[PDB]
């Protein structure tokens, strides 16, 4: 699931996310989602590093 049925984000979606150390937003792909926790792991494009994010903190994709 019911949590997933009411969730906008899905594995593989493009989003943007805050890279907290530099205070700036960057493109990412959602690699994993825990729908109970409402957390995910994103893969930042180009760099390829992974980070946990709250689903609540994901942003609309950067225009491309
Ligand atoms: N692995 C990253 C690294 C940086 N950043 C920040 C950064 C700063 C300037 C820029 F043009 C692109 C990324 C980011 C990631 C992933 C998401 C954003 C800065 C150094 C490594
Ligand atoms: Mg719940
Ligand atoms: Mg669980």
């Amino acid at each position: 699931n019911t949590a997933a049925s009411l969730q906008q984000w899905k594995v593989g979606d493009k989003c943007s996310a805050i890279w907290s150390e530099d205070g700036c937003i960057y493109p990412a792909t959602i690699a994993s989602i825990d729908f109970k926790r409402e957390t995910c792991v994103v893969v930042y494009t180009g760099y390829g590093n992974r980070e946990e994010q709250n689903l609540s903190d994901l942003l609309s994709p950067i225009c491309e």
